[PDB]
């Protein structure tokens, strides 16, 4: 939280948690990264001469931009390193020269415009600084945000342009952050996946040369999610140093390190550079999106666990913030799209008796939809099959003790429906090209107010027609031949970011029109699984596999970064689809119940015996759930390293916890293995639920001896207590 | 074959196959070892004065036997490296000094005493090289035998002892081999397992150390196989150097690389010096077992068709060396013990009508035996489970289309058995001391003759009493307390040893008294699956666990050095029994068919479309069968190194072949797999059933691409045939 300016040293030091972030300003007006690490009290900010790395100021040849550590570095006037943005005058010429011009602190943190960001309830929670630098001759400015948390190691960052000058200015680049390490003895890790597979870690060694995870989808997407890290060599779940950048943004992203010939690792976040511009007016400003950047010397585990309490507290928002989140079935392989009311009720009296709490009414609903083919964009409801609305069903399923959700796909149109009929310009296009569909559908063109507007009224009339407190949100194809027929030429590629925009303004009117319903966001799954839609909807589906083993990779890779409070988990029916196993109920149940948990089945095909586990299954999470959602996570074992997976929740006071053990083809007459535990009070005596009583220091130090087992699938869940 | 010496450098030169293997006399009468790799035609025999390094001659300190490299080194004078021997004298000193005397080359390859050993058919096959080394003071002679084989890259080992002295030499250490390689820029590799997991490959950098596999356990053992190798640092299973060591026997073993301060290294193997000694009196001789040394600069696929080859056809024995081996079914788990004659009949027409050809009776036929407690050493047939004895049920099962077996233990004993209550002093034990147990049984003592003659005659009484034509020769346990009471006390550490050659004594007489019968070895699974055993009985069951992928990797592991010929491997019901296991009978049916393939289940309790997949597969094995149990075989996907395993047989023509591949664990939406084949004729065109026409090139270079799957096991078999 406490940020300071020093004129004699010229440096700014902001302190946030137990990391301090350090600036200063550098001969005429350049400014310098000094450090990013541990709290210092102080630090103070060699060779910027190099062969081959030109000198800006000829009556000065002690440096080059080339070999200067910065925070918003540009290409073009001796640097030749990746830039932080770039800039096109009228003239063609893309050199720009930002020199520091004034700042200033203040206590809090900032909205940004149009845009989803972290933020404070009280202003004493974090300080602000602004750092405001301009380039004289063309007028523009760019101010460079930063915001110290004053409870966890958060130095969150953005720029915003303005065109103070009287010619136009495009931005051809405009990234959210960009800081130069002094060395690049780091290993990068990033989360790449795909569909039914999101958010694997990979951990490798940097190159020198640029390394990076990008999306081009015009969605965050399954096939990299929008966070990297830098890590020590020898760092570790529980050890060791961690640099996480994390970008708060739903759409395109670039996430870089670029290593240079001295060794220097710049990394730098933000809006993909790729396909896009932002043509600046006089007197028009941008805003990037902010990126979120944590440290910690407690390996991975402390750095995910700032960004779970960061953000699921201070990013996330709305009545169901801090509140535990309903136990959820959702009613599609039940019928597919084959649906009627009769059914829906006595179902509902069924899941009811099982003590689930959310009743979902899944695809379909509404129109002629009845395959992944039409009339997608016309939302009311096709009261053929629910003749009495949404309102008759809804009502009974209340009566009935359960609360009653809803699917919803708003920015989706197909070209066989009435909307694309009336306005075949409303979906994203360019001129005379053929329109690519990506499940039989077409994308809305949220850059535009019509649309939004339109998408407002229609959805609002549906979710204020019956007492719905649930709605899933899904968005189930990536943007092709993006363009907008309401956008002049030398805005085109403003299309991608305005559609975010769009959809960013359409989801909080959503949300603040509807504070009683708790809206999950979806896309195909983990498709925007970001922090830029969790400001919005504060959990998401987290993957379309619920395959048991599937899924040890998918949660452990989503809780790097998310909470867990986020992260929908379900257990499914088997034969399993996307992959093809068989795992118990009980083991589906333990991977599901280490999530945001729920039910995705048609019980109508269940045994007495599996519906007598699910009611067990049920009174167990709804004991674990608080601790579960609301609990500090550790990973302990993972299954990007071999066999085995585990991970536990501990409450806040170290009285609780909830274990989780996995291990996939177990040999036969294998070596004993042991798990030791992490985050308890080590002179605390804790009761295991079928292993008796362990100190907490025998469980973190020697570790639990597991029952020998053996099998394709292991699977383990323990409850601990204080004696 | 081809050996020389020259007696102007004094150098051996043994070529085999395409390597060669060099050896010098060197000052007064040491011997030196040169080099050992790919064939030259000639190589010329520095620092051998080293810090701390003693030299044996005080008038010429340019060498000492710490550096020098050689082919059988002792400690004492001046080397301080592991040994290849040690001779403890009256005195108590165990200095010993043997130098070079006299040599002899003659065509063709010696039996061994009392033992196992590869062999030849005609005297152009290989020529062998003795060196006769002796030291005079004490009378003692150690010739060194070589073996060098024509066709194949093949060295094989061993050392013969003999006292010409007046006095008693203890032998405390007798290996075989030891080999001074001039660097240690290799990896190793061994073999190490456990029951239901044998032979895992495992590859370790070398230390500068000592690193040894090795057994104590009385046989070569699950934990270890008697096999270890040095592989280039880039070597892999298709190209680079490798260096395997294989030892021919089956008791203890030692296999070790010691690498020096000067970075060479020591490879040795021997009968393990641990709790090991030999005494000989004057005139007395001691023949060490052989190593057969294996060379390969076509990696480790190049050095295990090596193996085979020579395994299958000049180690392995007896009328079915060469002859396809039975699809044979085993009728334990139909009854456990629970049997008596009326099922067996219609069973075996069943089993006859799928086409099964070989009908195998279990445990629990003879004497009180009716759990793992009873009757062990009591061969009798119990006349009241089988009132006809084996006679009449044999000459039935005969009639129906197949051949008949048996299981025997012969060297147990049940302490609840007669022969026990008549000799107890006939089974291995101290005096004084517990006799403990393994599974209920004591160990016979092999050492004595008067046991021997007695399992030679009562098992000899059973199997002429039956038209049997297959025996499998089960142990079931490891030695402990091991001793004679026949031997004097200056004798007793050569009980392990004299067992094993009484083991090998009473097999080697069993095998020639029954010329129809086809023998396997069996020892808790693969407990002795090494080559000793082998060339008494022509295979081996590889492991008792039958799980399909378990089986991966004991099967991938165990063809590292022995012939699929040798390896059975059966396809068995599930729930799998050792693991926990549910694997589809196609799939288990693909890797039993890898092998040496076999059932082991109740045929009593299967549905008709299983027996019709059994019938399908017993007509599919027998198609293929000589193409897997003769072919070329070469190891593609390793499943130590990843998820999937492949592999494929080769005609000798190169005209068919088979191709096996599988996955576990395969996710959802994958990439795209492709298998490349090897040892096909790139300028032919194969059909690949139900995939298409391909050219041998396209195969190999390009690769197949496998037909895109997702599941628990993905497993794959595909028979290709030129067009």
């Amino acid at each position: 939280m406490a940020v300071t300016y020093n004129p004699q040293t010229k440096q700014f030091h902001l302190r946030a948690g137990k990391a301090s972030y350090v600036m200063q300003l550098f001969r005429s007006g350049y400014l310098a990264h000094i450090y990013w690490g541990k709290a210092v009290r102080d630090v103070r900010g060699s060779r910027l001469d190099r062969a081959f790395s030109p000198n800006p100021d000829p009556s000065d040849r002690t440096f080059s931009l080339d070999t200067l550590p910065q925070e918003y570095p540009a290409y073009g006037n001796t640097d030749f390193r990746s830039p932080a943005y770039q800039v096109q005058l009228e003239n063609g010429s893309t050199v720009t020269d930002l020199r520091y011009k004034t700042h200033r602190i203040y206590k809090g943190k900032p909205r940004l415009n149009g845009l989803p960001a972290t933020y404070v309830e009280h202003e004493q929670e974090a300080e602000t600084l602004e750092i405001v630098l301009g380039d004289a001759l063309i007028g523009l400015e760019v101010t460079l945000q930063y915001t110290a948390y004053e409870k966890w190691n958060v130095i969150t960052r953005a720029a915003r342009f303005e065109n103070k000058g009287g010619e136009r200015l495009k931005l051809l680049r405009a990234l959210s952050m960009s800081v130069d390490f002094p060395t690049a003895d780091y290993d990068w890790i990033h989360l790449p996946g795909a569909w039914g597979r999101e958010r694997w870690i990979e951990r490798r060694p940097l190159v020198t040369g640029v390394q990076a995870a990008e999306s081009r989808r015009g969605a965050s997407s399954h096939q990299q999610n929008p966070f990297i890290a830098l890590v020590a060599k020898n760092a570790d779940e529980h050890q060791g140093e961690v640099y996480g950048f994390s970008f708060v943004y739903s759409g395109n992203f670039l996430a870089q390190v670029e290593v240079d010939q001295f060794h220097t690792a710049r990394v730098s976040m933000g809006i993909n550079p790729f396909d896009f511009t932002w043509l600046l007016q006089p007197g028009e400003s941008f805003q990037t999106p902010e990126v979120v950047m944590v440290y910690s010397d407690q390996g991975l585990n402390g750095m995910s666990q700032t960004y779970h309490e960061l953000y699921r507290t201070r990013l996330a928002r709305g009545a169901f913030r801090d509140r535990e989140r309903p136990i959820l079935i959702n009613n599609w392989e039940a019928t597919y799209f084959d649906f009627n009311e009769e059914k829906l009720v006595n179902i509902a009296k069924t899941e009811a008796e099982l003590g689930i709490e959310l009743f979902v009414l899944d695809d379909g609903w509404f129109g002629k939809r009845d395959d992944d083919r039409r009339s997608l964009g016309d939302w009311i409801v096709n009261r053929r099959k629910l003749p009495n609305g949404l309102d008759g069903l809804a009502k009974q399923v209340n009566e009935l003790g359960m609360q009653f959700g809803l699917w919803v796909e708003p920015e989706m149109v197909s070209p066989n429906s009435e909307l694309y009929r009336k306005h075949p310009d409303w979906c994203l296009h360019v001129p005379n090209r053929p329109r690519s569909e990506g499940r039989n559908q077409l994308v809305l063109d949220y850059s535009r107010e019509d649309v939004c507007d339109y998408i407002i009224e229609t959805i609002s009339n549906v979710l204020a027609s019956a007492p719905i407190t649930y709605v899933k949100w899904d968005m189930n194809r990536h943007m092709t031949e993006i363009g907008s027929s309401a956008l002049p030429p030398e805005r085109q590629r403003e299309t991608a970011h305005r559609y975010m925009l769009g959809l960013y303004r359409v989801m909080d009117e959503m949300t603040s029109r509807f504070p009683h319903i708790l809206f999950e966001s979806c896309s195909g799954g983990g498709g925007r699984f970001d922090p830029g839609m969790l400001y919005y909807m504060p959990q998401t589906w987290t993957s379309d596999n619920t395959d048991a083993v599937s899924r040890l990779k998918i949660q452990y890779g989503t809780s790097l970064v998310y909470p867990i409070s986020a992260m929908g988990a379900h257990v499914s029916a088997v034969p399993n689809h996307q992959v093809g196993r068989v795992a118990s109920l009980k083991a589906r149940g333990h991977v599901a119940m280490s999530g945001n948990f729920g039910y995705e089945l048609d019980i109508t095909k269940l045994t007495e015996t599996e519906k007598q586990m699910i009611k067990q299954q049920v009174a167990f999470y709804k004991d674990v759930r608080r601790l579960v959602q609301f609990g500090t996570f550790y990973r302990l074992l993972s299954p990007f390293e071999g066999n085995e997976a585990a991970w536990m929740f501990v409450s806040a006071d170290r009285s609780e916890a909830l274990v989780a053990y996995f291990r996939v083809l177990a040999e036969a007459n294998a070596p004993l293995s042991y798990l030791r535990l992490k985050g308890l009070d080590p002179n605390q005596d804790y009761e295991i639920e079928g292993l008796g009583v362990y100190g907490g220091d025998e469980l973190m130090y020697a570790g639990v001896a597991l029952p020998y087992r053996s099998g394709d699938f292991i699977s383990m869940m323990w409850r601990l207590k204080a004696v």
